[PDB]
């Protein structure tokens, strides 16, 4: 019955979620639950790896020009508050890839290519790209582009995850309309807030990166649309958030 | 024929880079009018979401202490964790799942931070952590629109390292632990350690953290152990020493 | 020489080359690595480097100063050259540590890829457990440690450890082609990219878009750039000089 609970197989532990009523959403008591077996995982040197898993079918669900001008309009030296979403239509090659780059949410039309040319012209691709393509997919397939300047395919662009979506040709905006609709059906203080979490955090020190996100999720947590959030789910009615 | 036309439907604005007798090659008077769209775009409370596309073919050829280390907030564990995802994995459940080190996934599981759609943020370390652990692009998805990924999209874009039949999640996590078990404790602990310590922080700072961690485990009985368990062709005898 | 060295114009090609012992990492080898990488970074007529093994593996395993070793493993030492990676099979240990250091990947269909270390009390401590989860997804990341246990060449393509997966004994000729298209390219261009590249690592995006541009400035002021322009106005190859 605890919402815990706590197995010994010689050198595992298993930890099971355990809410069924709840489909495993983490509580108070579970969390606590959860430091002790932490504490007890640590301290037991013949425990040798931990298994977490959910009661039943659920795992946990779970709550409970100027230099001004340019670096700006490249989204260079500016970061957009809002959420920007890629439709990318066709060939995005050298500044268009660049600007990906500072785009959030990206979907690809089939016929699409991806590339950064700038070294078979004895240039570089310097408007962030050599700071930012491995950051955002895997390191050697950076390298390659930038320094092969070779493009992708959109399928190999979906695989390498520098776009989250290959859909059918001439669909591309569509599919960016339909994202944008969920976007703006979400609470916008709570929206710029998390981009601009995951924006500023970076890939830095990660408990100077939890100080800059903790920065930014105190105001939601005490903003009117939070308790609209909850208040809405329900008074059995929509949402109506204002950004504060 | 504005070099880059601005639309816009109510909260959402459309930006069209508009040259396409050169594919929409960026512009001097293009980049200064992006400039302007992302100032109207941040100023005006009532565009919550930007679209970018291209005209015609081309797009632009150019006890506080207990809640954060229950959740794994302000505290990693010195061993090995595997999820075992049997299922839907939604909100404070994939928050503590990147922690969590090795990862497998039901087939009917599902992975989402929906915390947006309620007007909440997760802030249980996901905006720090998302973006390190799958690529960037799915992570700002996955917490600005709030939608779930299926596990064949988990997979894909490496939020988790197995897919597997219903019901068999625990079973697989288990053959992994198995494994596990059978490694150096020490060097098991040890190279976990380094592997979050380094973070992605300067090289120089996190080779130094490394070297730190993997002096002892060089030195240590049981790397002899194991060297001579592999050449002698019999299972190594751990200790942790 | 277990390690070696043989050119082919602007292209040097590095072959691991103890078969018998899978090509294992030995003392004099990565003493022959740690020459090798100097005299490629002194060469300015070597444009780019590759780096495979002799035989049906790739690398498998594994008296010297401190400072010989970490500059033949790369660990201590980051080449100003491009770097492909031929995995014709077997990348395990010390080898997929070095893999971390090269830039380009090729495996063949049936190399596999892994670090089994800790199923011997060891660690893969030569910067493995810095780099990995920084190019491959963390969870993979960590299991590869943790487990020791290897990809096939498709999971490591699925992952992004590798670039590309191609047909059995054919990742040296792909190797090859990949070079010639670098060589082509300007190579000022090339090695200020790659500086870039790593020097701006995950750093915080103000200082390492300040590390970009000032490695940007000499490239955009050059005498290739110019030539790349007109050769690309032209409708010709560029001969590009480095300048």
């Amino acid at each position: 019955a605890r919402e815990l609970l706590v197995e010994r197989d010689g050198p595992v532990v298993i930890l099971t979620m355990n809410r069924p009523h709840r489909r495993n959403a983490l509580s108070t008591n579970m969390v606590s639950q959860f430091a002790a077996a932490w504490d007890e995982i640590d301290h037991d040197d013949g425990i040798r790896a931990a298994i977490l898993t959910g009661a039943g079918s659920a795992y946990c669900v779970g709550g409970d020009l100027d230099p001004a001008t340019i670096g700006k309009g490249l989204l260079l030296s500016h970061t957009l508050t809002k959420p920007l979403i890629a439709a990318v239509n066709g060939a995005c090659l050298g500044g268009g890839c660049e600007m990906l780059q500072q785009t959030d949410i990206r979907v690809s039309d089939e016929h699409a290519t991806f590339g950064l040319p700038e070294v078979q012209r004895g240039l570089v691709p310097g408007a962030g790209s050599m700071v930012r393509l491995k950051r955002q997919i895997p390191y050697t397939k950076a390298m390659e582009m930038i320094l092969t300047g070779e493009p992708l395919t959109a399928f190999e662009a979906y695989h390498f995850g520098l776009v989250g979506h290959v859909v059918p040709a001439g669909t591309a905006l569509d599919k960016a309309r339909s994202l944008a609709d969920r976007i703006v059906r979400n609470g916008p203080l709570a929206v710029r807030n998390a981009k601009e979490a995951i924006v500023r955090s970076g890939w830095l020190a990660e408990e100077d990166a939890r100080a800059i996100e903790a920065r930014l999720t105190r105001p939601v947590i005490t903003s009117a649309d939070a308790r609209e959030g909850l208040a809405a789910f329900k008074e059995k009615r929509e949402a109506r958030f204002t950004g504060r």
